[PDB]
């Protein structure tokens, strides 16, 4: 329904460094897909925000305590998180995709990782993705322990190509990377605004009105082309 | 209750960056008191491990999907965790302290805080105390968005104090800091290791009884004082 505004202004708890979700730029502001989106989602709908860039784990706390009226945050929407908390409509799809050097045109689909060497760092989704399919497609995967030293591989040409969640790829390409997205990405799930579970309802309110008007209008795109190599 | 290994090898997720409890050194490999301790918890009851420094964030995705056995990552106890991991006994208490510089005989009590100005970072555990605590004794809270920009504040007298995490706080010292930490600590939680609700019981039995034998043989307090000083 329409969301009227029950407080002079929301505060809004966040990662301190997540880009390119939430980010500080040269000049130290907070910034990032995050930021841009939800206050655009704010002024469109006519609420206050307050950010306080805390961290993820102490953002979810402050939610939880009160301290904070909402979290944006990059947050991964899972049954766990729905326990306690109550989500607007997603507002990006996350997906676990692959990056190849852009100066490479040998990958086009799948099939052509036969052979390659691919790279992920060690225990997450993407490691786990790629070591359940190395079988498969007939890639070796090579883990790393950082995200540095990960894409310095790919840079160095000490492996093929890596798997990381999707933004993170598309965001050193709109940094300047030399980087490229050639093939089919992996669904993983989506990102939502998050309120403590039975709170400010009319928070969600706005959240769900303002993202629906943004995507019509076409700022949603521009927001999140700012931060992602877009497709286009 | 003995703690007895099912498998080879425990999976460990936890946070990239959060010093002083896991972090890079110079030479780019993971250090810090969660990793000691645990490995040395582990070490002590005959369990091995491996370490998945992935974030917070998705090391409980990991961990709830299981994905990876336990979650080590200055991990606040609260009851909204519990609903979906069980805890071993905590081990370590979380608290906030006040940083002055250590030439500044001034501060030594929250009464000397009258009429100085101490930085916070906004929004933080930290933040509110000194908000709840400014008309008591006098002082004003200038707020920062980033914790460089405090701690230089304090370093260049434009700040007399601040208030953060101690462990920060005493890390910072330890590596040289030229702070002082002249009153009481304010208790703000626990942290403790995790598994899934249900999950890998073992690994609790033996997260509980290897922390009680460091305890009790020194190694605990070694490991504290490594970082903390
Ligand atoms: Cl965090
Ligand atoms: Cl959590
Ligand atoms: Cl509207
Ligand atoms: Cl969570
Ligand atoms: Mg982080
Ligand atoms: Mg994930």
């Amino acid at each position: 329904g329409m969301a009227t505004p029950k407080k002079d202004v929301y505060t809004i708890a966040s990662d301190n460094s997540f880009a390119p979700f939430e980010f500080q730029n040269d000049d130290k502001q907070f910034t990032g897909i995050d930021v841009d989106l939800l206050n655009a989602i704010a002024k469109n709908q006519g609420f206050k925000l307050k950010w306080n860039f805390i961290g993820f784990q102490a953002a979810v706390d402050s939610v939880q305590s009160g301290h904070a009226d909402g979290m944006m945050s990059g947050m991964s929407i899972t049954d766990a998180r729905k326990q306690v908390f109550d989500y607007g409509s997603p507002y990006y799809s996350s997906n676990l995709t692959i990056a190849t050097s852009s100066t490479d045109d040998s990958i086009k689909s799948w099939k052509d990782l036969k052979g390659k060497t691919l790279g992920a760092k060690n225990g997450t989704a993407s490691f786990d993705y790629l070591n359940a399919h190395a079988k498969e497609y007939g890639y070796t995967v090579k883990t790393f322990t950082d995200a540095t030293t990960m894409y310095s591989s790919l840079n160095n040409g000490s492996i093929n190509a890596l798997m990381d969640d999707e933004p993170v790829i598309k965001y050193a390409i709109k940094q300047g990377q030399k980087f490229a997205t050639p093939i089919k990405p992996i669904p993983d799930g989506q990102y939502g605004f998050a309120v403590k579970k039975g709170s400010n309802p009319e928070l969600i309110e706005m959240f769900n009105n303002g993202l629906a008007n943004l995507r019509a209008n076409g700022e949603y795109d521009k927001i999140i082309d700012k931060y992602l190599e877009s497709d286009a």
